[PDB]
Parts: structure tokens; sequence; C-alpha cells
RNA sequence: GGCCGUGUGCCUUGCGCCGGGAAACCACGCAAGGGAUGGUGUCAAAUUCGGCGAAACCUAAGCGCCCGCCCGGGCGUAUGGCAACGCCGAGCCAAGCUUCGCAGCCAUUGCACUCCGGCUGCGAUGAAGGUGUAGAGACUAGACGGCACCCACCUAAGGCAAACGCUAUGGUGAAGGCAUAGUCCAGGGAGUGGCGA
RNA sequence: AAGCCACACAAACCAG
RNA sequence: ACGGCC
């Protein structure tokens, strides 16, 4: 459902078949209609498949992304989003 | 395809030698002999272009010595040659393993910030090994070759044991394939001419 | 010399 | 393999 505020958003239940370099371009464009986007982490590993992290510049870009994009059908799959359960290395090198 | 010799590769035994080993044992120098060298299964492809090295054996231009002197011969010798065979640079290669692509199935609903789940199908790469290396060479197999497993034997690092100790992912069971077993086709047996001394 | 290369080629056989 | 000899 929901967790506690964070710059990065945890997206799962994605389509596991689409390639790493292809999925990044399907994301960076689709979520920038809220604000500026930083980096996007995707791994194909047994543990990390069907999961993606999207890092924004401010909470405003992430909070609006959480509600307006929750459940949105992505490649015939209901995209589930949560707030990141831990701060990302990219942000923790600034704070 | 018999019996003598020569060389060279091979292993056993003996000595070195301390080089990799934890030990077994490999590796290196050499001397002498030929009594011993496990099993099943699996792969047949690449088979190209160059280059260095070679003994016994074959022969004697030059050279030295001699037949006193030239002509002639003779004696020794390879720097000429044949060649068992030892290899190097680039390429290339079946199966199996190293690591990445792409497809398919199997799982997986998973919180990460360094990379990563398992198989079967092609694709490329990595380490072996093979080709290059046959009498010029062509085609067939499987073995003595590659790969998997098994057994016999030796050792036991590590892992297991309180412990006498147990256990191999370690080693040993030769080389031959610079054509082995075979079909060819050269080559000699069996000619002619060129080069050479 | 020994051998090497080019044509030409009878048989068993020797033949890597 | 390379010399002999059968
Ligand atoms: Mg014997
Ligand atoms: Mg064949
Ligand atoms: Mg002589
Ligand atoms: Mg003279
Ligand atoms: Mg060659
Ligand atoms: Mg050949
Ligand atoms: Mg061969
Ligand atoms: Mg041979
Ligand atoms: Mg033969
Ligand atoms: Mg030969």
């Amino acid at each position: 459902p929901e967790t506690r505020p964070n710059h990065t958003i945890y997206i799962n239940n994605l389509n596991e078949k689409i390639k790493k370099d292809e999925l990044k371009k399907s994301l960076h464009a689709i979520f920038s209609r809220f604000g500026q986007i930083l980096d996007i982490l995707v791994s194909r590993s047994l543990k990390m498949r069907g999961q993606a992290f999207v890092i924004f510049k401010e909470v405003s870009s992430a909070t609006n992304a959480l509600r307006s994009m929750q459940g949105f059908p992505f490649y015939d799959k209901p995209m589930r989003i949560q707030y990141a359960k831990t701060d990302s290395d990219i942000i923790a090198k600034m704070k």
C-alpha cells in the first residue's frame, strides 16, 4: 500500500521479459511528466527482476508520481509503487 | 615381416638436483636395461599461411696429410644432403567445461544501490588440447588423441572425528598418430633429361 | 657425388 | 627411422 516519504520510489510487479536498457527508456520519459528525474536502477537478477528504482530531484516529483501512476497498466501488468524503504546511495552522497 | 647393429623418443631401476608440491608425486642432468603400462562410454571438427632446430646414416667440392714434383689417384673431415623427429608467430576447430548475447521452458511478487538463478537451442569469446607436422597429398574410421565416468594403487592438505583415524576437488596405470589401422594416389622396383662437385 | 626438382612409365613386392 | 644380412 504505502510507506514513509523518500526521494526514490520502489516499483515492482513489472513485466520481467523487457530488457534492462529498454525498460529504462520506458521509465525516464513516463515519470518526468511530474518533475526532473535522476538515475534509474534496474536489474535482471532472480532477486531484482520485475523491480525498478526511480530517483527524483524533489519529493514533489515523487509524491505526485505515487498517486497519479499507482496501478497504471504497464505492459499488461498493474504497476505497484511504494516509497523506498531506505535512502539511495545517490542522495546520501549529498545530504 | 624375420635376425643383427646405430641413432632418437619412452618407461622401469640407480644416482644425482633440491626447482613446483602439504605429501604422494611431478620436473630437471645422466648411466644402464626392455620383465610390467586397467575398464566403459562419448567427440570426428578445424584440417590454413609462414618460421626456427635436429642426431644416426649418405656423400666428399673445399681444405689438411700423403703417393717426392704435374697428371692422376688415395686418406681424414661436413660447411652438402636425407631425415627419425624437438618446437615458435598468425589463423582456425568437434564435444566438454570459463565468461558474455539471443530464443524457449522451469521456477521467482522479490529493496537494491560492484557483478551475478537453473537447464536445453544456435552466436561469440576464455583456458586446455588439436591443426600447422604424411612418403608431396586425398578419403575412411577409432586410439595411443580430446572429453565424461569407473576401478586398482599411493599420499592426506583441506573437510569430517574427543579419538586409534576417515575421506580426493591431488597423484600414478609409457611413448608411438611429423598419417596409427585401412582405401587411395605419389615414390623405389623399372626410363629420359635439367641442377650438383 | 649424395641427393633434389620436370616429364614419361611393365608386374609381384618394399613402401610414411 | 637408419645401416647390414636372410
Ligand atoms: Mg616390454
Ligand atoms: Mg571425416
Ligand atoms: Mg663416415
Ligand atoms: Mg684433393
Ligand atoms: Mg609449415
Ligand atoms: Mg596434413
Ligand atoms: Mg596429427
Ligand atoms: Mg611415425
Ligand atoms: Mg599407415
Ligand atoms: Mg613419417
